[PDB]
C-alpha cells in the first residue's frame, strides 16, 4: 500500500515547447504534480527539439579514464569496484560494447534482460566510459543546457568562481550492456538532470524520499562493516542491492526506463540505481531549487574522506533563520511531500 502509492510512482511528463523553454519554471510545474515523492520523473521533451544535429563525429572523443566494472557478492547484495583502464576512444568504446563478448543479450521484454542483469552482474566485467567532462549539446541550444542550467546552485560560483567537476558542469556517460550506477542520493542531495543522447536504454530503479531512511537501514543491516567505518558509506556509489530484495525487505521502490532522447530528473533525498541496456550515452548535471537549501543543510555527508558550504545559501535565502542556524539549533524537519514553493502558481 506504502509500497503501491501512486503519489509516489514515478511519472512521465510531455510539456509543450513554450512550457519547455523555461526549464526552472517546468521543475516546479513537475513538483507542482507530485513528480517529487518518487525521487525521480520523467520528461519527455517536444518532437522538434533536438540538442545536436549528429553524434556520427565523436568517434574520436577521448574517454580519459574507462573503468572496470567488478562486482562482488550473492543473494540480492552487491559491491562494486571500479578498476581504472588506459584511455579510449568513442570508437574502440564502442567497438567492444557491440562485441560477442559485452552485448546486450537476446531478450523479449524488459523482465528478461532484467532477470539476466541481476543474474550475471558478477561475471565479464564490462568497461563504462564513465565520469568525462564534457557536453555533446550544440554551443547554441537554450533549452535544457546541462552545460548552463542557470538555478541557484549557481551562487557558489557567483561568489566565490569555485566550480565542482560533475556538479557545476557536465559529465558524459558511454556505457555497454550490463554497466552500473548504484544506490545513491546525490552529492549534498543535490536534484540531478540525466539526458540520454542515443542509443540503448538505461533502466533506472528509484526509492522515495519519504522512504530512503528505510533504504539506509537495510543497507547497514547487511552491511555493518561499512556502516561502523562511515556513517554515510552509501555515498561511496559501491553498493548494488536488487529489487527482490527491496520488495522482500519492505522497501518500496519503482521502476522506468528511459529512451533515447529523454531526461530523468532525480529529486533530493532519492535514491536510485540502474544499468544500461548497451552501447548509449548520457550526460548529466546536478542542480538546485529553493527547496534544496533545507535538504544541503541536513544532508547527512561521508565520514571517511564533496562538500559544499550552505553558510552563502542560508545567507541568501534562509537570512532570518542564519544565526540560529550557525549556533545549531535550527532544528527544521523535512516534509519530503511537500513541493518547492516556486510551484505554488500552479494551484
Ligand atoms: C565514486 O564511485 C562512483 C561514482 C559515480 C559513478 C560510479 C562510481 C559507477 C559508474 C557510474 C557513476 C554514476 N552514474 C550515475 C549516477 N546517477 C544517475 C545515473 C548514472 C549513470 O551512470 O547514468
Ligand atoms: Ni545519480
Ligand atoms: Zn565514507
Amino acid at each position: 500500500s506504502e509500497t503501491l502509492n501512486p503519489s509516489a510512482r514515478i511519472m512521465t511528463f510531455y510539456p509543450t515547447m513554450e512550457e519547455f523553454r523555461n526549464f526552472s519554471r517546468y521543475i516546479a510545474y513537475i513538483e507542482s504534480q507530485g513528480a517529487h515523492r518518487a525521487g525521480l520523473a520523467k520528461v519527455v521533451p517536444p518532437k522538434e527539439w533536438k540538442p545536436r544535429a549528429s553524434y556520427d563525429d565523436i568517434d574520436d572523443l577521448v574517454i580519459p579514464a574507462p573503468i572496470q566494472q567488478l562486482v562482488t557478492g550473492q543473494s540480492g547484495l552487491f559491491t562494486q569496484y571500479n578498476i581504472q583502464k588506459k584511455a579510449m576512444t568513442v570508437r574502440e568504446f564502442r567497438k567492444i560494447a557491440n562485441s560477442d563478448k559485452y552485448c546486450t543479450p537476446r531478450y523479449s521484454e524488459f523482465e528478461e534482460l532484467e532477470r539476466k542483469y541481476w543474474k550475471n552482474l558478477t561475471f565479464n566485467p564490462p568497461i563504462y566510459g564513465a565520469d568525462v567532462n564534457g557536453t555533446l549539446y550544440e554551443k547554441h541550444v537554450d533549452e535544457w543546457n546541462i552545460g548552463r542550467l542557470r538555478t541557484i546552485l549557481d551562487l557558489v560560483e557567483k561568489e566565490s568562481g569555485i566550480t565542482i567537476e560533475g556538479v557545476n558542469t557536465p559529465y558524459l556517460y558511454f556505457g555497454m550492456w550490463k554497466t552500473s550506477f548504484a544506490w545513491h542520493t546525490e552529492d549534498m542531495d543535490l536534484y540531478s538532470i540525466n539526458y540520454l543522447h542515443f542509443g540503448e536504454p538505461k533502466s533506472w530503479y528509484s526509492v522515495p524520499p519519504e522512504h530512503g531512511k528505510r533504504l539506509e537501514r537495510l543497507a547497514k543491516g547487511f552491511f555493518p562493516g561499512s556502516a561502523q567505518s562511515c556513517e554515510a558509506f552509501l555515498r561511496h556509489k559501491m553498493t548494488l542491492i536488487s529489487p527482490l530484495m527491496l520488495k522482500k525487505y519492505g522497501i518500496p521502490f519503482d521502476k522506468v526506463t528511459q529512451e533515447a532522447g529523454e531526461f530523468m530528473i532525480t529529486f533530493p533525498y532519492g535514491y536510485h540505481a540502474g544499468f544500461n541496456h548497451g552501447f548509449n550515452c548520457a550526460e548529466s548535471t546536478n542542480f538546485a531549487t529553493r527547496r534544496w537549501i533545507e535538504y544541503g543543510k541536513q544532508a547527512v555527508l561521508c565520514s571517511c574522506r564533496v562538500k559544499i558550504s550552505m553558510d552563502v545559501f542560508v545567507r541568501k535565502f534562509q537570512p532570518e533563520r542564519y544565526k540560529l542556524w550557525k549556533a545549531g539549533k535550527d532544528n527544521t524537519v523535512i516534509d519530503h511531500t511537500l513541493p518547492t514553493p516556486e510551484a505554488a502558481e500552479f494551484l
